[PDB]
């Protein structure tokens, strides 16, 4: 399974550096943008924490949260325990931590992992208003032993790349890191302009 993920990252991530690094933050924001293409998800948030660790909001439907017959687990734990816009599990495999947080039907579904492996079941934690998916991970420094420091420029040079070719969608990358705090919105309009 999974462990075959930490074990030889090479041939999930293409490269354990710099570059791999900056891989898992669009691992996960391909799925937000699938969201978007879907039609449900309008606006997606990339933050990158004081911690250098990655937080990746959306506002689409929350990832199913239902137990799968084949499985007996809800859908939402095998999108990140199980190797398959089929990414997010080696994401989890490759940090020290995960945490999903499913925003739908006025319920907030949290669960979490530590490098790859579950810590509880998903629970309910909260109500809510709003719908959508925010995954925020730890990205690991036993893999990426190079670097873990994230570069906003380059971060923010693919989110401006994506909100042009997905024209409509509202996407941010904002940097929380001290002495740096920045944030920079994009969206190019639709058939409104
Ligand atoms: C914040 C990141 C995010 N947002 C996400 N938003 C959705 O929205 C839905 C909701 N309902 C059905 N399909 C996708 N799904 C997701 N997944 C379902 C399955 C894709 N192949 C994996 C991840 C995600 C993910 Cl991961």
């Amino acid at each position: 399974g999974l462990e075959a993920v930490r074990k030889r990252p090479g041939m999930y991530i293409g490269s354990t550096s710099g570059e791999g690094l900056h891989h898992l933050v669009w691992e996960i924001v391909d799925n937000s943008i699938d969201e978007a293409l879907a039609g449900f998800a309008k606006s997606i948030q990339v933050i990158i924490e004081p911690d250098d660790s990655i937080t990746v909001i959306d506002d689409g439907r929350g990832i199913p949260v239902g137990i799968q017959a084949k499985t007996g687990r809800p859908a939402v734990e095998t999108v990140f325990t199980v190797l398959h816009g089929v990414g997010s599990s080696v994401v989890n495999a490759l940090s020290t931590s995960l945490d999903v947080r499913v925003y739908k039907d006025g319920k907030v579904y949290y669960q979490e992992y530590r490098r790859g492996a579950v810590v509880d079941d998903l629970k309910v934690i909260e109500e809510t208003d709003r719908h959508g998916t925010t995954v925020h991970f730890i990205p690991d420094p036993e893999i990426f032993t190079e670097t873990t420091v994230y570069d906003f420029d380059k971060l923010a040079t693919r989110v401006r790349e994506l909100a042009f070719l997905n024209r409509g969608l509202h996407i941010s990358i904002e940097d929380r890191r001290e002495g740096q705090e920045d944030k920079k919105e994009y969206h190019y309009e639709g058939l409104e302009h």
